[PDB]
């Protein structure tokens, strides 16, 4: 499965996710426009006031 990781200038890069990591989160910091975008196993949904993660088990749901 590929994901969408976001460099640094650029927000459209698909990546690679070994066999270890399947699933694609997103999150986004409304606050030092800084946003983790990546593959990892489990889930770390952050939706709060200024935070937003969002996990995802399919392709490049993070984009």
């Amino acid at each position: 499965m590929e994901c969408y990781r976001c460099g640094v200038s650029g927000c459209h890069l698909k990546i690679t996710c070994s066999a270890e990591e399947t699933f694609c989160y997103k999150w986004l910091n409304k606050i030092s426009n800084e946003r983790w975008l990546g593959c990892a196993k489990t889930c770390t949904e952050i939706d709060t006031w200024n935070v937003y993660n969002k996990c995802c088990t399919t392709n490049l749901c993070n984009t």
